[PDB]
């Protein structure tokens, strides 16, 4: 058995971007309220209340190249 | 048995763009008001209240290349 | 048995734009009011309230090449 | 007198090619005889016998800009 | 009098090859036979017998730019 | 009398190969016989006989950028 896995790759993921800019991005500009009387809870509780993981992601490329290369024998 | 595995890859994925802005994201302008009397609970419980996991995503470019070559014998 | 896996790509996914711009993105406007009194839960609770997981995503570009070659023997 | 010699060049010459080969050049295969008896010469002899000269060129590429800008007053 | 040289080079000459190569160059393969009787030369003989200044060029580009900028006042 | 020699180069020649090789040059493969009988040779005489200056010239690149700037009052 002769196996030759020679793949070749010249390829490009490119961007070009004049300018970039003026973004506003304003979470939870509400008013938040939470009123709890007399509650009762008998196993594990998570909670989140506010403004949590909100996100802001402005990268100048943010361009991606994934690959893979799998050979089983 | 003789196996060549020999692909050639010489593609681009390309993005011009003269600007990129302006962009405004308000999410959770409006009030948030939560309320709760006498509640009772027997197992797990996860709370999310008022603006959370929100995204503003602006790449310049944002272009994607997934590949993948798998070759079992 | 001779097997000559040769595919050749030469490919572009391209985009080219002037401007990009001026894009408004406000969820949850609208008050949220939420009244609970007196309920009962025998098992797991999952809440969400208010403005969640809103995306608002403008990439200069935004190109995907998706690609796979599978060989088995 | 006011000249402004301003030209702008954003020109490409590109060449893409997935395999270049498989390329024989076989010059002067053929058995070559030269029989000469008695002969005079006044004057300078130039002689080439046999297989000379030849040329095998394979350039992955081979492109050619030729570019010249000239301003006389 | 004013003179303003000013021109713009933003060009590319550029080339992509996914393989280059089983290229043959076999020049004088065939046998060569001079037979020279009583000849007579009076001036300057240059002479070149068999496989002489054959070439083989292979470059992975070879790409060439010429260029020439001239003023003259 | 103002003279503004200010021109711009921002160019490239690039090249971009995957794989270059198997390249066979066989120069003077043949027999080469030279019989030379009562001859006479009044003034220079150059002689070249077999396997000569044959060149195999593989550069991966090879590219050439030739540029030239004058000026002349």
């Amino acid at each position: 058995v002769q196996i030759v896995y020679k793949p070749v790759d010249l390829s490009k993921v490119t961007s070009k971007c004049g300018s970039l800019g003026n973004i506003h991005h304003k979470p939870g500009g509400g008013q938040v309220e939470v009123k709890s009387e007399k509650l009762d809870f008998k196993d594990r509780v998570q909670s989140k209340i506010g403004s949590l993981d909100n996100i802001t992601h402005v990268p100048g490329g943010g361009n991606k190249k994934i690959e893979t290369h799998k050979l089983t024998f």
